[PDB]
């Protein structure tokens, strides 16, 4: 739409286009902040929206705010949780490091919105308010740090663990079920003493168990909540009650266990909390990388590589099937682990009362949460839930071996045992070949002293 | 539109919204890799374009292909360079660690496009075909590092160097401007030897010139063309002179120096050019860093902080103007940090004779990119170009400072000088008030003596 | 010379050495750099020798004779007596196989003296045979690695971190009435106690206390007894169990066995989880110190609203410059965590199979993170923090001189005519009173009744 | 003891050292870890006040006595007579002022009873009149710095690295004619030979070069002159050029004076831009010992396409175990240097106004990565590349065992037809050929003239 309509701030008059709820602030920082194409995440835009939505409750029941205008910002703030708004919030990451801009966006959005729904019209003349009545008791000093926080948790809780614990049942499934299999152990890179697959897979098991703790001892400080603090931390123009009722709303809305920030300075001057957080996930992105390493070289080949199982073929060289789903989960799990240090730049760059390095911060975070559980919701349905062993090309590798010589020890002795190895070795032939060629045992006491399952 | 059309390849059939011109390859990879946001990059996607374009030349001066399916494929490809197919190309950057499947998006779309441009229909009766045509004489392996290094080098050259030297330029000017105005200098935060605003200025203009060449000198091994070793850099199955004539090609339409790669396996293997030019990136990082803070600290106010400059108030407490333009700055520095990070776990990640960490180090190399070109324009143009000395201010805290002293020296001695300074610093009053209640000199004396113009 | 000799031949060792052939091997192989394994690393490693000693022996593996000259070597090199013994680099084998072997010849030397025998071929006690007995490099070096991050962190790092917060504690406790002016973006904004902003740095302390705890169990866990690939192959049933005990038993500190040994051999898992919560400290130090040397800038060009000890001689021309050097020092060692966490995050992230072979470089990299955290924070507590005093006559200065209080005004004039004054004070250069009472608006009594700043 | 002064009073040092107050009293302020300075910064440091006599000397400001005895204590610091002198850690001042002073104190010191004096308070040489004159702890450390950096990468680095290169590219030319299997996304794809994968390597280590070679005019930029805060007050106009040149003449590198004192003050930018090349050449090393070790991988159970030298000793009863070792401390070292990085970057950010104060920090990490990659290139040049082998016969067994060959078929039968007995070997695990000729589609002799590996 061409037609504009004429919005104004402290600042003057500014043309917004006739067709967008959002006003002047949103406008001019459209308008200033025109770098690169990252916005904010439509997770952070819904916290926000439910941000303004629980403070505007609270502000009714405080007294604070008419019953008609607080109930219909809280209609608008249900429009935008419902998505029909996600093209209201054009303002990019680069912003100011507080987010002032996108809490003003919200503001206006939700004003020219509100005021439509009490029969008003959008624009100058509107019924209600961006500061006076939607940003009422508020700053955007601790409403950014509380939508970042509650995006951060739900984000966490409800998609990220069920995941994670989704993955690694399939992977104990698989565990159980290949726990007879033994297979050729590998240290270095070198042949080493046998294992069952099962065991291996075990290992892949106990350390997504490990991972699903550490990601739920981070969970308490993320869910401190900043709201309350308003400039400075000090609370400076708020009802004493505020703090504590604002973060019940919060937690009765979203059904997580949401508290009030003990200290606020701590809450606004720092980003703590997912710095920390992002540590536990820096830590599941190093394990992911190991177990997708693994699957894709223990599937490698068909003919020229390890080959001992085969994943589900996912796309359309007869036997060869790239682990595609293995390539783009290790790929995530290295861009995890740059988004560790672009955080932890921002985290230890506070100053005084407030950290300004927020949207970069948030923007990071919710993009390792988003990697990681879509990662392994589709490396789980597309390539784990089908892992199946080789069975054939397992036990090829296991007799061609020099590692089960150590059978032969409790029967022959070290020293014979030890020439049998090493005659294999410079000849190029299986241990029982080598053993038989010496005439230190038969084939069928061979066949009966070395038998891997006792490994 | 919910009316399909059905597409197939090797594995089958599958149904693709028939308002698309993408096909099978691209539908199934759209639902197999449903990981978070991130698509390819709108350069990229025009740097493949160009290299289709490219190669469809080459192949039809080879008589390899012929006229006018050479033709039709060079006319869509332009289509998508003129922006008119941006919703072609639906994939995540999270899919296969080559590039196989965006390379097949281009293969299919240009094919269903030039087909229709042939009189023909898009889908299974095309004229075009994505594999036999579109991707003639080529491999997603050595298309994908091409397309890559296109992108990488045009985005250097066109958007990052210009706005580079622009700000040097302006900052040039402020430095010029403030050639005679003296201020305290500073050392571990603390007070020390005067010098002129303008001296400090030159050394943001020194950083910068000395990036340029930096940056400069990581051009020609990202201007190192991949495309002609294929599969494994062999270069298999092509003409002797196409990876030369597909370079010349290159460089003839973008008007930049490409060449062909002196070594395909060094080019196939691994992400070199981009890991050394992301090196560069990551320094003129760290130099726009302390140069943004060094404005936001001197502008720091208006009241309580340094207060020595002030710059421009881009949108709407009186004198409270927040350094927003820096903040956007320093919080996109600390990302191209976090990027570099990323970049060099996949750049170090290569096995054998393919790096397939690709997507990855593409997304973030160019997002690098785009950050510090749109920040120093941005930068530039709503904070630099209005930098203006606070000459008050600043003349108040060199006579409020202990660091003139110096000056007494040839005229009073060093033990004088010392007694003068001691008694001010433990008194809490200014040279001149300290030495004229010594009686050391008279007004007339110190006002003489103490020039700081003479630092 | 010595002569000492190993599969691979015989080979010449310093007869002043208690090392064998296979350190000197290793001495000539891996001569990179400078960085050899820490002392900390190297006890560890010697409690976990004699850990085994002793369930070897309790499991009739070992005699009596053998296992007490075993645990006596041992004690000693805990003793510093061996210091100059253990001469390997950090960039040896991922597994630490050289400095496994390195121990067991050091132990197995000195333990046939102890025993009326010599050091070298003619040894009494044999280092692999012996010193090695039911082990392998495997398992012993993840359980080393264990041990000396448990005992540091537990030792070292949290005791320093309590210490650091009591004292920041009592600061904000004595500074709670002195109102200053509060700084968002660097601009001046509302008020607040320098005891609140001091609040700030002590609760960021007393939750990084608790993200450093919740690590530690996962660190307790030992890989012993896993042996080659995890499976405790020629290993007693018991025998995990049992030394983990030992391990427990002998250092105080609450050790286990790992539950799943594959896990344990073939990933850092528990060091890379638990260096997150080190950088996040570091975050949080980086932070407090940088406040702590603003707020110190000056002495007449800054803010300069505290001071804090000189601790370096300063110019007698040059009174009152006061480098934050404890503030220097400590920021430096916080970047230095942060570098760190990416070393040790690559190579955590970079197992392959039955073993995790980074090993060496995340040890030496964790080592020194907790090394700089728990001495940094003792320097910057001892030289700076105790010493930090406020300059009231600056910060009421301050406060005074900014137009942040015109906000108290509001409750008793229209906000117009409040923001009237504050106008004037700012183009004109006056306080807030001197524009006010210039206006007329007001009388000084009433002015100062109204903006109350210890009234928030 | 001996009793020294500075003007904070008087400190007791241990009369057998050569040190003073300061260099005492921060050896109690600042116990951080156990990180000191290099031996390669003592020897730069000492190199710069050698340089500062010098030119003193010539302009009339330094006595010819003094400046001999000044540049003859310095060289016995070169000549590693005063390793023991200069126990300051890392972790001090940012703008490295305690060891600026250390080595004051120490030349002074010693210059004094190399002219029939004594050390301590009645010495003939002092301190900061003497061995400090013209100069300021601010321009000296930069330099010393810069100084140490390009010493280290021409004589150490860049000599190590063409010589890997010549090694690697006679291996390549070695086994140019040896086809093997190519591998991309780790599965079986295209030929190509081996002389060819290794001449990749060889490019990547070339191409290094010439980077690394970029970033060295900006780190023989030397910030002496610069004084206090760049403006070279208190000092001569002559004196920067001259005591560049000085440098450029004793060490013979291409030293010259910074053309902006200021962004040599303020910035470490030339090196946060040459180690940017450093981690290039760490990631491509990474890569290539990675190969190393996965082709070498087995001796049954893996790749097993190349044969490296056993270096370390093995068990008799495992024959074929050699573990690459030299790959494991390559890669180990690699993951340091990034690391590395980003503590340089972030000190490298961290400037603010006239001078940088992350000094210590970034040269610490900065050497190590010179030191790293140096030692670490030599030992795996010795110890592993100058012995790669192939094996011959597992190369040529995984060759004939791919179903990538059948390629070379499609020119003499119908892409379908040799796909049908591809797919057969494939479904029934025979070989290309025992397919071809069990499917009847040719002869023994026409397969084999048909699939020519060596052609490609």
């Amino acid at each position: 739409m061409n037609t504009v309509r004429s919005e104004k701030d402290s600042m003057g008059a500014i043309d917004v286009p006739a067709d967008k709820l959002w006003g002047a602030q949103t406008q001019r920082s459209l308008e200033h902040f025109r770098i690169s194409t990252e916005k904010m995440p439509t997770s952070l835009i819904h916290a926000l929206a439910l941000t303004k939505r629980a403070a505007a409750k609270v502000n009714e029941d405080l007294g604070l705010l008419s019953e008609e205008k607080a109930s219909a910002i809280r209609q608008a703030a249900d429009e935008v949780l419902a998505g029909q708004h996600d093209d209201e919030f054009p303002l990019a990451i680069w912003q100011t490091g507080s987010g002032t801009q996108s809490n003003m966006n919200m503001n206006e959005v939700l004003a020219n919105r509100a005021s439509e729904l009490l029969g008003g019209v959008r624009g100058m003349e509107r019924k209600v308010h961006p500061n006076d009545d939607v940003n009422k008791s508020q700053s955007s000093n601790d409403v950014f740090p509380t939508a970042m926080h509650v995006a951060a948790l739900l984000a966490l809780r409800k998609q990220l663990i069920p995941q994670l614990k989704t993955l690694t049942q399939t992977l104990n499934e698989k565990s159980r079920a290949f726990a007879d299999i033994v297979k050729i152990g590998r240290t270095h890179l070198q042949d080493a003493t046998p294992l069952t697959l099962g065991q291996e897979i075990s290992g892949w098991v106990a350390m997504l168990e490990h991972n699903l703790k550490h990601i739920e001892y981070s969970l308490p400080h993320v869910a401190e909540l900043a709201l309350g603090g308003t400039a400075v931390g000090t609370g400076l123009n708020t009802h004493p009650e505020y703090a504590r009722r604002v973060a019940d709303e919060l937690a009765v809305i979203t059904c997580a266990p949401f508290v009030t920030a003990p200290n606020k300075f701590e809450a606004l001057a720092t980003c703590d909390a997912l710095v920390q957080a992002h540590g536990a996930l820096k830590g599941l992105a190093a394990s992911l990388m190991k177990i997708a390493n693994d699957v894709r070289w223990l599937a490698s080949g068909p003919r020229c590589g390890i080959g001992e199982i085969s994943i589900p073929e996912n796309e359309p060289m007869p036997g060869k099937v790239n682990p595609t789903q293995c390539e783009a989960l290790t790929m995530l799990c290295c861009q995890v682990m740059g988004n560790d240090v672009a955080i932890n730049m921002g985290g230890a760059s506070g100053n005084f009362e407030l950290n300004v390095f927020r949207p970069m911060v948030i923007h990071n975070f919710l993009q390792s949460v988003r990697l990681l559980a879509d990662g392994m919701e589709s490396f789980n349905k597309h390539c784990a839930v089908g892992i199946e062993p080789n069975r054939e090309r397992i036990n090829q590798l296991l007799n061609e071996s020099l590692m089960l010589v150590t059978a032969l020890n409790t029967h022959i002795g070290y020293d014979k045992a030890a020439e049998i190895a090493k005659k294999a070795h410079k000849e190029g032939l299986t241990l029982k070949a080598a053993a038989l060629a010496l005439g230190y045992l038969s084939e069928a006491e061979f066949d009966s002293w070395v038998r891997p399952e006792q490994m």
